[PDB]
């Protein structure tokens, strides 16, 4: 298995994450941006 | 298996995530943007 | 299996996610945008 | 006049206010509380 | 006039205010509390 | 007039204020508290 996550694990590739319990985003022009 | 997640695991690729218990997004122009 | 998720797992590819218990989105121009 | 507000004015007494264009309240036990 | 507000003025007494354009309140036990 | 505010003025007494354009309050036990 190229990517293998077991008990409560977290994995990502080519990823943009804002993982978190309380997340607030305010008065932003662009939050995520991925260009390819 | 290329991607294999087991008990309560989280996996992503080419991903944009705002994982979180309380999520608030306010007064934004563009939140997610992926161009290819 | 290319993608295989077992007990309460979450997996995505080429994905845009706002996973979360309470999600509020207010006064936004564009939330998700994927162009290909 | 004890209290007199004219053009687009705002006045209060013994007051609790969350005046604002975008208002979001999340995961709160008690928002307003006034005991007398 | 005890309290007199004119053009776009704001006045308060014995007040609790969260005046503001974007207001977000998250994961709070008690926001306002006035005991007398 | 005891309190007199004119063009776009702001006045308060015995006040608790969080005046501001973007206001975020997170993971607080008690925000405002006035006991008398």
């Amino acid at each position: 298995r190229e990517m293998h996550g077991k008990n409560w694990s977290k994995l990502c590739k080519d990823c943009q994450v804002i993982d978190g319990r309380n997340v607030t985003v305010t008065d932003v022009d662009i939050v995520f941006s991925k260009i390819k």
